[PDB]
């Protein structure tokens, strides 16, 4: 399918991936840079992210999901449902609301494109609403992350696909945080893309700390596998 062949042969080897985040969280300013790569074959990704304004004000492990859909490794029966690459290279813009339970909501748009060889994730994030001591801005989540199935619909109308999911962050004490997802993609070209029949992603990721590093950070290694049309 020469479709197909065009996004596989972007994401065929090992791609250089750059993030930016611009964030306001009840007015606590912070920025966000990360580096990495992707190897869409194996649906793997490894990124380190440095709040470059100081101290982050929220917790890491509530920006996992902002800061890459395009490297998810789709079976070959499946190619013809990755939305995601059949947007490349001009890219498409990511929104969400994230709502988190008996708390604040984070609001992000995200344009995800190729900058020449490098695979870009550029977003602006807004959260309102978030009480000073509650989970979020009083730092109660546990430095961790547990594996989330991601559903993926098309959204016909808008030519692009639509994502709802729930993610339960560990609180200190033993419970959980839900952070309720809704998501929207439309792709930033004028060109055919593909519209997939219902799926979902696999997600696994895993948190760490880059030893050498004093600036307040995140190394994250996530493996995202499409699947659900056997």
């Amino acid at each position: 399918d020469p479709m197909v062949s065009k996004g596989e042969e972007l994401f065929t080897g090992v791609v250089p991936i750059l993030v930016e985040l611009d964030g306001d969280v009840n007015g606590h300013k912070f920025s966000v840079s990360g580096e990495g790569e992707g190897d869409a074959t194996y649906g793997k990704l490894t990124l380190k992210f440095i709040c470059t304004t100081g101290k982050l004000p929220v917790p890491w492990p509530t920006l996992v999901t902002t800061f890459l859909m395009c490297f998810a490794r789709y079976p070959d029966h499946m190619k013809q449902h990755d939305f995601f690459k059949s947007a490349m290279p001009e890219g498409y813009v990511q929104e969400r609301t994230i709502f988190f339970k008996d708390d604040g909501n984070y609001k992000t748009r995200a344009e995800v494109k190729f900058e020449g060889d490098t695979l870009v994730n550029r977003i602006e994030l807004k959260g309102i609403d978030f009480k000073e001591d509650g989970n979020i801005l009083g730092h109660k989540l546990e430095y961790n992350y547990n594996s989330h199935n991601v559903y993926i619909m098309a959204d016909k109308q808008k030519n692009g696909i639509k994502v709802n999911f729930k993610i339960r962050h560990n609180i200190e004490d033993g419970s959980v945080q839900l952070a309720d997802h809704y998501q929207q993609n439309t792709p930033i070209g004028d060109g055919p893309v593909l519209l997939p029949d219902n799926h979902y992603l696999s997600y696994q990721s895993a948190l760490s700390k880059d030893p050498n590093e004093k600036r307040d950070h995140m190394v994250l290694l996530e493996f995202v596998t499409a699947a659900g049309i056997t």
